[PDB]
């Protein structure tokens, strides 16, 4: 097929992905005299760190998706093409990707992949269709239909046992996602809906935070994570830990606990936040290249984060498993920059006989747990609560694009955090089920 | 079935919608001696007239769809309902409305129906594939993802004659809604994506606006029709009257003009506004009582707006074809505040002998059609220009519900009328086409 691109006779450079990795060495090309397409499934650039407000109402999608395209207008280098890439092809050095039904081939000289991961079900995938993984706008929109929605049930049902499984919302995994969802569920259940009901109340909801890690926020190492789950707890949240899932129902979970019992939980709401797994991908890099992947499917990348074999090919970010970096937002921006950096370095008249590998300056790290609360580490320094918050605001916050969208975004968390009010609790049944509805609908048609 | 509601010992209302006359009653309900029950097909009161803002890019949901639950937070004697109201029943006094399967059965005794109107295809209804229409936030944002998705393929595609079917963007019908669509898609194409693309020139994309009435805005007059008009084509918006709409494609719109020459607009992209339709409603109320219906289907309502031999059941807003009041939100208003002004009057007690009929008190009526230009008529005295436009944007501002949401439209139109981005450019493929797809596959399930 055509490739879906225009052409160069300079030297071509291909960016997979719209991520922090993908969209940094983009910019990071943007003098480097290189003619670089950048290949995303979606327009918009999203700042995922920020994804648990829009899924429960406190900012809008435009304050965290800017439309790619638009942030590299002025960068005469770049092309960003819309498109699902099915296929990479490192013999024939092609990208191949689909684009509502029209199928294009894009070649390459160097190709950085920047494609990303997800969370993972751990082979159970068909929990899918009973409890989403926030990962793009489509869940985070979902995840506000199916929560508000739960309450909306609620206060017309009139079987109590019926309102008792709606109004338990399960969170799965105590990673950062599933304490920000956990946090924001509880205070969405007992601050901001206070009162707007007649039948229930929803202050007697029930939010559950299931991991089968022995701590929470493993990461943050144990005093973090003990503060952690002492403000969850205080909220009353009703962590659970060293649960394992077993199985999954639209009715509800079933867990087996490190003791070998096995209970169950009804909920109707479920949220599922564990685990990982590369984009699939990576597969397609193994069979071709013979790099091996870890469990979860990423990229074993060399030092170089090339593969072995093809030195013009990178893997950046949540997709590489590069030894010793955390799959966090600066691994994906420094691993970007790195190898946006050796592209511009190489193509110009410069020539290191080696590559200097690649090295991760850890900046720390922090997560939100509440209003007023947030667990931060930076080296030696372990703090929390209310400053570790503002500090994990501000340094969000800088990360948002155009100054009219922080303005808006800082609105918004004054608003939600001096009052309860929240803005964006529009919520509709097609944003809300129309995955089920079409996933069911294929799988009658495949009959 | 069960009621999906409270029980109350008082007189009881049923509200039927939450739009402009079904809040208006509930809000003024507030100190009658009734209990309330607001039923409506979703949680939030959609300031539709700012719709098409929402349908390119200018403002996010929530700054026009606030939850009716939290506008109604503290109204006690009000309880909001989420439910698509399935039946009405006026001998055994009863609503029966469906909630995820959940079927509910609210009695009343006295009920407000202001389930309002949409678009109508005429004949062919069967164009909904092909053209949405733009109603709900649903539409606003399936309109967005098409409207951008269109540039998104046309970047791509090497077929120059592809890429003239993408760049054509087709809106038909030439009241308010049309204006307002073809006015902002050729903005979104000459300034706010100029230079966005590489492929492609934005600037390029034709704008086709069709109606079949001689005129566009019908009910404004001739003079601020034409102005309007030249205004559109003045922006390049290629206006064509007068051709009426006989086939709608995939690729495009086969229409048959006032000359009776047949011809075809390739176009990828439509939005059809033309026309009117009450909710499907009316016929459960003319199969139950000898209330006629327009054409339109809307309920030829009594004076006092209650139907024949029913005094206590009101059609109010867009559903009632009320002698001499136009479909415009004050008269929706007007409507749910005198149908609520009765049932108080009635209820307490100090009820007339006989009801004065309803009077509208017209407060003029005004359209925008662009950038620093619009149309607006009062009365006497006629106007357009940059000073219509502004007195449009203060009027459609005051009716925005809360400050935040005043100033963060205020601020959205600020940087979209003083620069040329857009905030809200982020669309997604599901919510571009999540509709269709369903629909297709349920009627490969038909079979
Ligand atoms: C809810 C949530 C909260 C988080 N909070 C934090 C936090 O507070 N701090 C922190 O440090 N990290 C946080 N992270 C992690 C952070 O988001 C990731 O580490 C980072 O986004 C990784 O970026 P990436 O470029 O590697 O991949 P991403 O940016 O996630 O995605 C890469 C891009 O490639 C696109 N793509 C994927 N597959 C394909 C394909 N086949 N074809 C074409 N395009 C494709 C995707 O659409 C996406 O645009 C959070 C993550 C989530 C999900
Ligand atoms: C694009 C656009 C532009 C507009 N521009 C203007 C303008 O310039 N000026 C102006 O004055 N007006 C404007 N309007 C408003 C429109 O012309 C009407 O005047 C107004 O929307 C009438 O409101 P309503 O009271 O009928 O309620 P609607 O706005 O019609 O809302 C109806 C409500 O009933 C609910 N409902 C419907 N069917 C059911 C059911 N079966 N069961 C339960 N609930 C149901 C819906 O969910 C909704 O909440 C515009 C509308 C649109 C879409």
């Amino acid at each position: 097929s055509h490739p879906g691109a225009t052409a160069s006779d300079r030297h071509k450079v291909v960016i997979i992905g719209s991520g922090f990795g993908g969209l940094t060495a983009a910019k990071t090309l943007k003098r480097a005299d290189v003619d670089v397409k950048l290949i995303a499934r979606t327009t918009h650039h999203l700042f995922q760190p920020l994804l648990y407000q829009v899924a429960t109402g406190i900012i809008s999608e435009g304050e965290i998706a800017p439309a790619t395209r638009v942030i590299l207008r002025k960068q005469k280098n770049a092309q960003v093409l819309l498109g699902d890439v099915t296929h990479i092809d490192l013999e024939n050095k092609t990208v191949d990707s689909v684009l509502l039904g029209h199928t294009y081939s894009t070649p390459y000289d160097s190709l950085i992949i920047a494609a990303g991961a997800g969370q993972s079900y751990f082979g159970n995938d068909h929990f899918a269709e009973f409890a989403p993984g926030m990962k793009s706008i489509d869940d985070a929109l979902e995840l506000r239909g199916r929560i508000l929605g739960a309450f909306e049930q609620a206060e017309r049902s009139s079987d109590p046992v019926r309102r008792a499984k709606l109004l338990t919302f399960t969170v799965v995994g105590a990673g950062p996602t599933g304490v920000e969802m956990a946090g924001q569920i509880a205070e969405l259940a007992d601050q901001t809906l206070r009162g707007s009901f007649r039948h229930i109340d929803p202050t007697e909801a029930r939010v559950i935070l299931l991991d089968a890690a022995p701590a929470v926020l493993p990461p943050m190492g144990e005093k973090l994570g003990k503060k952690a789950r002492a403000r969850l707890e205080k909220m009353g949240v009703e962590v659970q830990l060293g649960a394992m899932v077993t199985d999954v129902d639209r009715n509800g979970i079933t867990v087996k606990d490190s003791d070998g019992t096995i209970r169950r939980i009804e909920s109707a709401c479920k949220v599922w936040s564990a685990g990982v797994s590369a984009s699939p991908l990576g597969k397609d890099l193994a069979e071709q290249s013979g790099v091996e992947l870890d469990r979860a499917g990423r990229v074993k990348v060399q030092p170089d984060l090339t593969l072995p074999g093809h030195p013009n090919v990178f893997v950046v970010g949540d997709m590489a498993a590069v030894e010793g970096v955390p799959g966090v937002a600066q691994g994906a921006i420094q691993g970007g920059r790195y190898a946006a950096k050796i592209i511009k370095r190489e193509v110009s008249g410069t020539s290191p006989k080696i590559r200097t590998p690649f090295e991760y300056f850890d900046k720390g790290s922090m997560a939100t747990v509440s209003r007023f609360s947030a667990v931060a580490k930076v080296g030696p320094v372990e703090f929390a609560g209310f400053f570790a918050w503002l500090c994990w605001l501000v340094l969000h916050l800088v990360y948002l694009v155009g100054f009219k969208t922080k303005i808006v975004t800082l609105l918004s968390w004054g608003v939600t955090f001096l009052s309860t009010k929240r803005g964006q609790l529009t919520i509709t049944e097609q944003q809300a089920y129309a995955r089920t509805r079409i996933e069911e609908l294929e799988e009658i048609a495949a009959a």
